[PDB]
């Protein structure tokens, strides 16, 4: 407060003061220009490709044991797998459902042969393998070893041959120049090796005479032909469907289906955002050639299919597709598939890399939200702000002629004394007194001339604590006015509240009464309340669903430790330096 | 800086002002329930158990001597299972094992004498120290090969009972299990005879099990000792029941203040801990659907209990009996709700971060609402109250508060509690000539308050006289006037500026530029929140935590399997 | 509207009132102070220590073959790898790139020799392996099996011996007490084992007689070889000291600009360009308290002095030395302030950097929203009190108005001096309230009241009062508003829920507020409320694509061939 009194000087044109005139206040944006559509977004693929394959082999088996007196005993149990020939994988095998019970083939740079029993060969019917659960199907001929006769103090050797049939997964990653079947065997030839049209510039690491084709084939289940390929390798022979790798591989996936998907233009780059999601992605204005994707035959596929399914279901009654499909490569490695769209109410080859963490886009997307909202209201309180000191000073203009040294004290930031001088304003600082050196006096009525008392209580007071008394009038807010002016005519039941000092001086039938505290009246406000409160501070702690090492032991069985444990077998069990001699 | 003559307003047109708004109000406010939570998520580990191995390494080989030199011909390796008795009454029961082998190798009944010598039990001492491995045990530690007969060949034999404890670790649906050698068991952990335990899955004959009630494991309390005996080795491992000992879910977090609330027909789980708020349907979500989930109802309380006492016992009560909630994302939540005292397996995300987002998005939104909204009240009152202002305003300069209001310059006088207004006609700055003098030349000691002004509405127009209002306007009557004074100074809008006159005679055209301005206006200055992108970002790449393998298996078979092709001939055949 | 008429009696000093004066505004808040600075941000390393090896052995080979009339077959058929001695790797192959066509070494505790071919011991020509896509180095002697010459009627063996060398990647995992080889094999010792200052400290489970260093070795630079010879291969690698070497921690960001500010005891770094806050302690971490990260010290200098030169040389200086810290989940910062010219332990980190996005990202708005806001409120403060000054002059102007608003009802009210009189004023039934037809007094020519006159009564049974209507609804006591009677008189009085129109002086009809134009003196705002949002989950890959992503699975491949006895062959019979 400023309980200290003032003086206030007629102005002189000294000081001339005039209002500011309206601001041009700011106006609300364009609008940012959203378009409707529809999107598919695809990511790297990290799947293998899988394909079914099937397994001709023969377990072959050489027992040596010797009889000794009350016991025999292994001396050595010799195990191979054999590849089975083209010719009988097709008249046997496949033809028939039997296979040989012998074994030729080449090892170790000789040509082998195995009867099974030891004795002469003949046809043996394949029989389902003994069920398991989560396998594949399995086919043998023979399900018992042979071992020899016993002939006590000899030496003798027992051939085991069991033909063997297994359907399997198999499995291949890019750049596809081989792969694996569920057995843990690579095969280093392309899956899509082949003679038709271009195939045989596939990958392989084998002599021609190991692969064949066979076109038009039929395969029996122990209803269309198939192109056969055959493949016999040191120690199986392997069959598998033969398929064009273009139609057939791809290095993205379909990831998400957006319904709608809103794009938009802003400096320099397309936005499109999905509210389904909650996701935002980046990309530049021209379109990503869709052909510039290494073997991604996929794509165009799979989006069409989509995007007219979603189409259908949604939008074929209120909208229309505007254009042919557009693809474009986003931030993270997301080529996104998109069909712009319009309500009625209108009318060198490279592979792409993807993150694992969609998280920017969805910050991206969240902050966007926020933002355009926030800037949105803030933006209309700043105008609406503008326009009502604008509106304001039509006011102020008015109240400035009833009251000029409150309104300027207002403006001019400290208590000045003021009139106009047309249609400017004219001020003058006013000149502080000591609360002390004010004094009022008992008397508001005028003895000189009857009937007739001063409407404001009479002071006496001086500028300096040494100073002469000097008489006057108390005015509004404190001020002394110099001259005793201000009169009416004497009245019944006066009752009066004067400001004074930091409080007021009361009178009553013209006579000063006493003086009193704010508190002792009651108090109104002009004011409309708003009560604002900080966003307060909030911390995020680390926070992860499962860690790296929950995964890592997620495994059953982990490679790495079971080499470990198992080669260190013979540091544990057995000696490695004695030399017996 | 446009002039303007206001004829008297008619009954012609009448303007009022629009009354008070009814303003907003401030929404209910969310009812929150206080509460303790714990957090379950798909369980993705192994279940573990120890076990112990019992089996013996067979070795045959085959030497063939010559002159200056040994070489081997062969070196036949086995390893046979070691029979359930000789673990019960020679390894357990005495820590001694035959130094001779008999098992069904082949469909045969081989066997095999260590050394080659008579049948012995042997004395069975820990393995070699190794760190990071478990314990082992075994009979021998050399390789017996033939005494040498220079020109033959001759075949020893060795055998070395081998004894050790591993971990075994089965998967969902517990149908089987593997040991620390990397040996599958298909048999499940839980197999057995007591109560329902052979309903289990096997997939050997009845005489490979073997159950021991109260055994006593020997050491180189009781337990239902299981027993099984597989074609390359015997494994024992204690039987307990299934469902006591396996679940699939994991307890993930505890949280002291969970807060819960109902809207739109879901539950909101918030935690201001972690930042996270989960959604679940009103309905509990039957704990007993949960396919082998008891440990779920026990952490749970546990938990629960441990943080009640903690932090709640000495200031609100638990209400009612916990209950269960399926959560979006597969998070199972146990909530137990306070108050101060005043079948088939759930399948989780790897990804926290959708429910991150989702509290602090609500709690932002929340906020900007909240305080907005408050604004936008305020805001109304403010104008609401203003009225009582204009009301005043108008009587005093109808003129100024129509063109305002109106937004034109109109002419206005009031016509009771409602204004006529009228419009104003535009001039021509140029068709306005100010007079030099404010003197009335008839009248003695009288002079106009104002400058009097010439004029004409059109170029070629007659000239019109009248003196000059306030903001430029025309007026056609002369009859603002005063008694002359001393000492007359005063400026007038006149234009874009002002014009000067000193007792009552003309001086000057200013420039508002020429005179000092004080503003009215409170400032207030917002800026925008600028735009702000986010680049993909990862601790670690896929590719990264897969190289954290030391050795990864697809890579060393591939290389392993390259050997043929790159050190020898794959197709050559020889005959002579 | 209230629809209410009201008499207001003069008001007593019984009540008086005063206007609150001005309220102190809130100030602006300080402000965040920033420092600038360059930073470098590692993680935990969970990539194995790598390095070159080479492998020496031989392929030994003895086959069995009984030689039959028509055909031929092998009866087994043993293999084995043998580590090549350390004598001959140095003199032979080393020296002259050759190698033994016999392999001697210690098997099953036996030394057994090799001849290949089963002939004379003769030094072979090491040759480069048949060409293969992504495979290391590899060379060998031999490319066909030797097999036993024919001889009907018996059985025969024969012995290959193919010397190979392979150059092979080695991988170690801390401590670093042992390694693997691309092939598979596991070398129980030290990549670091040797020496050479304290490196036999090391860890090696071989006796010593296995292990070899050479110093000065060749193969432009000569490098301390280390050999070490297993049971079933001899491997050799270049010694390194261990410490400088490897590394527990990874550097992961570099971050041009990393603001820096400190606030409720904790460090904050704040990066734009990745949108991420990390924070700690205002005290350093001793990195030498870092398990073997060396690598961190070096590593953040290089970047750190890289990055000063191409942005802040010209435009700031570098203040202090590098400074470390250790930020929640497990990320270590080193930090290098700027300024314009103007036991031991591994750290952990977590695999989740959103945390510190989220915090980065909420940071920001909540900077944002309580600036704005804050200037808001301040701004609402000033204006409020600028306002009381226009109220001042009002109050004189309309009392009654003035005060009911203020007073929150309908008041009478004047002026006592610089206080204000109140007293309430009683409502009366718009039914009870009837307007006259003249506005004209007869009793005096030429006067007329500027304002209808009315009869009224407080109650519906009650005398019936005389006076005249006031303004917004007002009924005064006295009929002294009098005027000059004129022309062309045109007056709207507000009456009840409408007006009331004379025309000279006399009633005409009332009308409904509809029949007037309306303008408004209020400033329009339009907020809105920022709408609910879900975010549902979503990953890009999830964990079992992640799993699948995997050519061949090791549990799935194991689990299926060692089925295969029980799927194609009885285990449970004996003959
Ligand atoms: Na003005
Ligand atoms: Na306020
Ligand atoms: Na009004
Ligand atoms: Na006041």
């Amino acid at each position: 407060t400023d309980a200290n009194f003032y003086v206030c000087p007629p102005p002189t044109g000294a000081t001339v003061v005039q209002f500011e005139q309206p601001r041009r206040c700011p106006t609300r944006p364009e609008g940012q220009n959203y378009t409707e559509g529809i999107a598919v977004v695809f990511k790297e693929n990290i799947a293998p490709y899988k394909f079914k394959a099937t397994m001709y082999y023969k377990d072959v088996t050489v027992s040596q044991v010797w009889f000794g007196h009350r016991y025999s005993q292994f001396m050595g149990i010799f195990e191979d797998r054999a590849p089975v020939p083209f010719e009988e994988v097709i008249d046997k095998i496949n033809a028939k459902g039997v296979c040989r019970s012998t074994a030729k083939y080449v090892r170790n740079n000789l040509e082998t042969t195995a009867f099974h029993r030891d004795d002469h060969e003949t046809d043996m019917e394949l029989k389902p393998a003994n069920a398991a659960t989560r396998t594949s199907r399995g086919w043998h001929t023979t399900d018992l070893k042979y071992n020899p006769s016993r002939v006590e103090a000899f030496h003798r050797y027992g051939t085991t041959v069991n033909c063997i049939v297994e359907e399997v997964d198999a499995r291949s990653v890019y750049p596809y120049d081989e792969f694996v079947l569920a057995t843990g065997d690579f095969v280093y030839m392309s899956p899509f090796y082949g003679y038709r049209e271009g195939s045989h510039t596939e990958h392989t690491t084998y002599a021609a005479d190991r692969f064949k084709q066979v076109d038009g084939f039929y395969a029996r289940d122990l209803t269309a032909p198939t192109t056969r390929n055959l493949l016999t390798t040191p120690k199986f022979t392997v069959a598998w469907d033969w398929v064009p790798k273009r139609p057939s591989v791809c290095t993205m996936t379909k990831w998400q289906e957006v319904d709608e998907m809103l794009r938009s233009e802003y400096g320099g780059s397309f936005r499109f955002s999905s509210d389904a999601i909650s996701t935002t992605f980046t990309t530049n204005l021209t379109e990503y050639p869709l052909s510039r994707v290494d073997l991604g035959d996929c794509i165009g596929k799979d989006a069409r299919d989509a995007m007219d399914r979603i189409f259908a279901r949604r939008y074929n009654a209120t909208h229309i597709k505007v254009g042919q499909p557009q693809y474009y490569q986003a931030n993270g490695g997301f080529l996104i598939a998109y069909q712009p769209l319009l309500s009625n109410t209108l009318a060198s080859v490279e592979r792409i890399k993807t993150t694992s963490s969609i998280e920017f886009a969805r910050l991206q997307f969240t902050y966007n939200h926020i933002q355009r909202h926030v800037n949105d209201m803030l933006g209309r309180v700043a105008i609406a702000w503008c326009e009502l000191q604008n509106h304001e000073l039509t006011l102020w203009n008015e109240a400035r002629k009833l009251n000029p040294n409150a309104i300027a004290s207002v403006t001019v930031g400290r208590r000045v004394s003021a009139r106009m001088l047309g249609d400017v304003m004219a001020v003058s600082t006013c000149v502080p007194v000591a609360a002390d050196n004010v004094i009022v006096q008992n008397s508001m009525r005028i003895s000189s001339r009857p009937g007739a008392c001063y409407s404001r209580p009479l002071v006496s007071f001086r500028y300096e604590d040494q100073g002469p008394l000097v008489e006057g009038q108390l005015g509004e807010n404190n001020e002394l006015r110099l001259t005793r002016d201000a009169i009416e005519p004497c009245t019944v039941g006066h009752r009066r509240y004067f400001t004074f000092g930091g409080g007021y001086v009361y009178f009553e039938e013209y006579a000063y009464s006493h003086q009193l505290s704010r508190a002792d009246i009651t108090t109104v406000s002009t004011f409309i309340d708003l009560n604002i409160t900080m966003l307060e501070d909030h911390e995020f702690v680390p926070l992860e669903v499962y860690t790296r090492h929950e995964i890592k032991d997620s495994g059953l069985l982990d490679y790495t430790e079971v080499q470990r444990r198992n080669q260190l077998h013979d540091l544990r069990f057995a000696d490695i330096d004695t030399v017996i001699h």
